């Protein structure tokens, strides 16, 4: 019970997930200091929950380890969509359905 905090490695996948889930926040890698940034920020802000979206494996297990924390592995939007909804019961959006 806590934020979720959605980390990319793109500007693009940033714009995307913060149009989509205003209700959510997200941090910026492009290079690992960045990624540092994040194992500070996680625990500064008191974070459980940690989506780590199109990361490096070396830069997903990092995080992971030092930081202590849940981390969502996404590759696919609709992964994240559903760990979004995960945090929040009461859904302010649509999650599209794949056949």
């Amino acid at each position: 019970m806590g934020r979720l905090v959605v980390v990319v490695t793109s500007e693009q996948l940033k714009e995307e997930v913060r149009k989509k889930f205003p209700q959510v926040e997200v941090r910026l890698v492009t290079t690992e200091e960045d990624a540092k940034q994040v194992i500070k920020e996680i625990q500064k802000k008191g974070v459980q929950k940690v989506v780590l979206v199109g990361v490096s494996e070396k830069l997903l297990q990092k995080i992971k380890q030092e930081a202590n924390v849940q981390v969502y592995r996404v590759t696919s939007n609709d992964e994240l969509e559903q760990v979004v909804k995960d945090v929040k019961g009461s859904g302010l959006e649509h999650h599209h359905h794949h056949h």
